[PDB]
């Protein structure tokens, strides 16, 4: 039982990386919403001025 | 008995994985909230202009 955990040291860390791949989700929307805000602050702030 | 958790610790991990859809995927506690905090800069940029 000691001499095998090395074989899930692999399985479980792949699932950790898959959390990082799922971490595309929040970083996408966080990027999109603040990108939209930046464009709206641009066209708004520019057309206003 | 050693290797006979390999394909099944992973069977824990396959939803330790998919629940990352909440911690990293949609992640509403960050997703839209980081939006809302930037809307204040849109409002501020406009109002100041």
């Amino acid at each position: 039982k000691k001499g095998w955990d090395i074989l899930t040291k692999s399985a479980d860390m792949f699932i950790n990386d898959l959390t990082s791949r799922i971490d595309s989700g929040v970083n996408d929307v966080r990027g999109f919403f603040t990108g939209l805000a930046s464009d709206l602050n641009e066209w708004g702030g520019n057309v206003a001025s």
